Formats: structure tokens, C-alpha cells, sequence
């Protein structure tokens, strides 16, 4: 992997692996999101940050301010099979004072042809109180060096999937998955769930018969609450129709909301 | 990667994953299982099998038979960090009629110093009746022009601990975690659970506080019966013990059917 001429973006290759391959012999969204963060945090690597923590400035560090993931979209036009080399670019940009933005494009490297792509949105969150809050001029000013200036986005579209509010499921779910909860592999270096999980976990509660005759051509989930690794959630979705769902994530016993998304889906 | 001069073994760099690594900064033992699958498909693809079935010969494909994992046996000295290169090596050997041994080597391709080392027990069964069974003569004889014809063992020592039986974990158990299920990323291309996915419900009874103090040296584990997609799964553990070993099982939630059994040896931190 690498930064680009300008040291404004940063790309690498993958060779997809056999046990990252589901059903039809092609990449998982799962497997998709783990090289999205892979690549997001290799970028930061090589532009200076340090590995004890992502992403963060020198005074995001005395301040214990960390970034969090609030909303993350996917769409793949299509999936990269077992043994193929897929290729990801990313890239950040601010958005004023709201947080930031991290964007990706994946390309079949052997035709260059682009075949997905992917943006999110990160607040600053103090890692002790967990208390969200709008990014300091001072803290806007030391990560600007590291992002384009001019509008880079990879869903240009003026109001598109990505920026559209996502409504509560309300019960009861037409279809569902009860009593899920992470093992020590879901778990990351600071015993944090993984995002990706949750991703997983959303797909759980969409039927086996879907999964089989369709494939996923749209994600986009928002990060409401943390699953603490002694937790269990309950899995919703309801068909809101190509197929297109509502999900909705919330903790087992009292019902807490955790994430809330959607997705849509082509048939084969 | 790629195939040693002599086309008996093969050979694969990888570097470690941000997502790959544990509370140590380093990768756990399942992202190491990972590793050792992906060097062992990559091999079988080099010497020329074909992608709709792992290592199965012309008279396998005939006769509907497979290649299954009876035994897997693991040793780490030193897990590699976040951004770290590890080279693993891997080959093949006939064992009469019982089945066929894949054996690993894990170096720090820096250093080309020896960090890990694994073997593994494969039996024939046949795909739709599940039967096991011993290695007919012809099969034999269409892969051995792919092992080296010398022995080559990953663990040559004469008492070493991958060809010891493991004994059945008595109840009550000290430890455990109940009602572990599979999800569709534990799920392999044919819809079958993934090895590795047993290593990770097995370690799941093992008390956070060991984890937190010990690194896991060695595991043993005996795979009898497979978890389907809709099985719920019990994982039990018992210390048998400055190292600690225990004893595990994995068995059906309902009614107690084993699964799995094994063994695992944990060294202070
Ligand atoms: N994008 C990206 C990388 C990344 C994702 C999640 C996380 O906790 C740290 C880094
Ligand atoms: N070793 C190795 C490769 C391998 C493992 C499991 C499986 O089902 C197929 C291939």
C-alpha cells in the first residue's frame, strides 16, 4: 500500500482469500468492510499517526477526544471472487464542524473499472464520558493538511442513499434474530465489538431464501450504541418493497436501540 | 506465493491485519488457523486441483468423497504484531491407509527464525452419507507424486504432544459459555461452519483473567462431529494444572452430542 503523488489519498491491493468468500465463491460485505478499515487504517499510518490510537491528533490525545463511527454506506456493483486482486483508494475530508468524512473506491485492478464504492461519517467522542461533540477549530486545523481541499466525495449525488434519515422499525418485525452476542474474534485490540459485526449481525435476521436468490447491492447502517461484549442484541427486519428492507438492532433485554439501517437487494 | 523448487512444498507471506490482532497488539490464534487454511488452499491449487473441491483426486470426485479434518494441533512461540510479515510453509504426506498429515511452518520472514509450527490429521469421508473410511490404494497412489517420499514432520520429536489422546471432560465442568451459535460469516462457501470458527468456541470458556495474563502455547483439538448452520453449541473447559492447561469440550446445546474435544497449555505473560 500506498499514498498517492499528492500524499493527499492512499491505496493497496488485496488478493482475496478462500475463507473470505460466502456461498456464490464471491467476498462477503463483511470481508468488503474489514479491507475498508484495513485500508482507512493504513492511511492514517502512513500519513504520521501513531498506532495508539486512530486517526488522532496530538491534541485529540490530551483532550481524550477519539472518532467514532456514526453512519457507515456500501454499495458494490460487484463482488471480487476468491484468488481476484481488488484495488481500494481512500481519502478524508472535513466537514466543517460537524466531524469527517472517510470515502473509498474499490476497482477490479486487472480493468481498472470501478466495482464499489463506500463513505462514512465520524464524530468526536471523549473516550471516557462517551459524550459526543462538534469538532474544535484547533483540532479542525491540525488534520486539514491531510485532505484535498476541493469536494472529493465518492457519492457526488446532491441528496442521494448515503445522506437520506433512516426510520425506527416498529414492531412487530416480519422476520427476526434473537440472542446474538460477540466472541473474543468479533472483539478488536481494545476489546471493542468490531464494527463489522454489526454488519453481520443486521444481515442475520434477512431469510436464508433472500440471501440465495438475491445479492447486496446497497448497505447503509447508523451507530446509535455500543454492544458491550457482555451484551446481547435482537436482530429486526421488515420488507419496506429488487428487495429493499428496514433493520433495526437493540440490546435483549430492555430493548435499546444500538444501530438502525438498510438494504437493498438485486435479484441474480 | 508459490511452490519450493522442488514442488513438494509451498510458501506464502502475509502481513498481519489491523482487524487480525488481539488485546496484545498481536494476532490470535485464529487469525493463525486462517493463515494456515489460505497456504494449504493456495497449495492444492498449485499442483493442480481443481476449485470445486479441496485436494480431492479424480477417483475422490468419482466417488463422491472429501478430505475432512479429524485432528489439528498448534504451536506458537511468538505471535506476529500488527504490520508484521510471517512466511508459512506448508506440505503434504500419505499415512498408509488411515488418511493424509498437512503440516505447517511459521517463520518471521525477517529474522527467518522458526516462530510457530502446526500438523493436522485428514480422513476420507464420503460427502453424502458421511462415512468415514480408510485410503483405497489407487487414491493413494494419484497424490503422492505431490509429497516429498522421505518423512518430514513438522513435530518429528518421539514424545510430543500432537499424537496423544485427549480424554472426555467429566461434569460439571469449571468453566463455561452456553448457547454459541454460527453466523453466516462463520460460514465457509458451501455453507458449512469453518474450522477455526471451533477454535474460537472452544477458547470462549477459558476465564478472561488467563487470557489477560497467559498467551496460548499450544492446542489440541479433535473434531467428531460438525455444528450445522441451525446447531446451538456448549463450551466447557476444566484446568488439569507457572503454565496452565486445560481440558475443553464443545458439545449440542440439547442433547449433550459431542462435537469437539481438546487441550490447550497457556504460558505466564
Ligand atoms: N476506516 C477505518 C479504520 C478504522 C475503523 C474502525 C476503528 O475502530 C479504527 C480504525
Ligand atoms: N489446510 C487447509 C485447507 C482447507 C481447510 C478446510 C477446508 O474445508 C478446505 C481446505
Amino acid at each position: 500500500g500506498s499514498l498517492t503523488e499528492d500524499g493527499l489519498s492512499y491505496k493497496e491491493k488485496f488478493v482475496v482469500r478462500s475463507y473470505e468468500v460466502g456461498s456464490n465463491k464471491t467476498a462477503t460485505v463483511e470481508t468488503i468492510a474489514n479491507l475498508l478499515q484495513e485500508v482507512g487504517c493504513n492511511h492514517a499510518q502512513s500519513v504520521g499517526f501513531s498506532t495508539d490510537g486512530f486517526a488522532t491528533t496530538t491534541t485529540m490525545r490530551k483532550l481524550h477526544l477519539i472518532w467514532v463511527t456514526a453512519r457507515m454506506h456500501i454499495e458494490i456493483y460487484k463482488y471480487p471472487a476468491w484468488g481476484d486482486v481488488v484495488e481500494i483508494e481512500t481519502w478524508c475530508q472535513s466537514e466543517g464542524r460537524i466531524g469527517t468524512r472517510r470515502d473509498w473506491i474499490l476497482k477490479d485492478s486487472v480493468t481498472g473499472e470501478v466495482t464499489g464504492r463506500a463513505t462514512s461519517k465520524w464524530v468526536m467522542m471523549n473516550q471516557d464520558t462517551r459524550r459526543l461533540q462538534k469538532v474544535s477549530d484547533d483540532v479542525r486545523d491540525e488534520y486539514l493538511v491531510f485532505c484535498p481541499q476541493e469536494p472529493r466525495l465518492a457519492f457526488p449525488e446532491e441528496n442521494n442513499r448515503s445522506l437520506k434519515k433512516i426510520p425506527k422499525l416498529e414492531d412487530p418485525a416480519q422476520y427476526s434474530m434473537i440472542g446474538l452476542k460477540p466472541r473474543r474474534a468479533d472483539l478488536d485490540m481494545n476489546q471493542h465489538v468490531n464494527n463489522v459485526t454489526y454488519i453481520g449481525w443486521v444481515l442475520e435476521s434477512i431469510p436464508q431464501e433472500i440471501v440465495d436468490t438475491h445479492e447486496l447491492q446497497v448497505i447503509t447502517l447508523d451507530y446509535r450504541r455500543e454492544c458491550q461484549q457482555d451484551d446481547v442484541v435482537d436482530s429486526l427486519t421488515t420488507t419496506t418493497s429488487d428487495s429493499q428492507f428496514l433493520h433495526l438492532l437493540r440490546l435483549s433485554g430492555d430493548g435499546q436501540e444500538i444501530n438502525r439501517g438498510t438494504t437493498l437487494w438485486r435479484k441474480k
